[PDB]
């Protein structure tokens, strides 16, 4: 079906994901999967089958 | 069916996910799955089948 | 069916998820699944089948 | 001596002089002298001597 | 002496002099002298001697 | 002496003098003298001697 997105902004500002750490001993950072982060961000049908986007670290020390 | 999104903003400002830590010993940060974060953020039908987006760390020390 | 979203804002400001920690020993942060966080945030039909978005850490020490 | 004028407005709107007439036979409009009309309008020492600003029509039919 | 004018506006709008007539027979419009009309309009010492700014029509029919 | 004018506007809009007539028989329009009309309009010492700025029509029919 139809999906109409119309925007008439003026002076937009976007930040997406942001990670910060300090004085840590052991850092592990994992980002992704389906991050989109726009000014007119649009996502549709990220999975349309028996499929996975499991951005799963699995820290097993 | 129809899905109409119309916006006529002026001077919008967006922050999405934001993580901060300090003086930690062992840091583990996992982000994703279906993060979108827009000024006109739109998501639709993120899963349309027997599928998973399980952004599941599984810290097993 | 129809889903009409109309907005005529002026000077909007949005923060989404925000995590903060201090003096911790062992930090574990997991975010995602279907975070959207817009100025005109819209989600629809996040699951339309036998599927899961279980952003479930499972800290098993 | 000192004359300090400080303003920190936001969204100001000013109209100055405004004349309107209708169905008149004989119209005579005279404006001036020391009209100032600002958003931070300031006037000082408009006359500092034996001088005149007499915006005086003198309709003598 | 000192004369300090400071302004930190945002979105100002100014109209100065405005004349309107309709269905008149005989129109006479005279403007001037020391009209200033700013967003940070400032006037100072418009006359500093034996001098005149008499914007005086003198309609003598 | 000092005369300090500081402005930090954003999106200013100015109209100065504006004359309108309709269906008139005999129109006479005279403007001037010391019209200034700025966004940071400043005037100072418009007359500093035995002198005149008399923008005076003198309609003598």
């Amino acid at each position: 079906g139809v999906l109409y997105v119309g925007s008439k902004t003026k002076e937009g500002v976007v930040h997406g994901v942001a990670t910060v750490a300090e004085k840590t001993k052991e850092q592990v950072t994992n980002v992704g999967g389906a991050v989109v982060t726009g000014v007119t961000a649009v996502a549709q049908k990220t999975v349309e089958g028996a499929g996975s986007i499991a951005a799963a670290t699995g820290f097993v020390k």
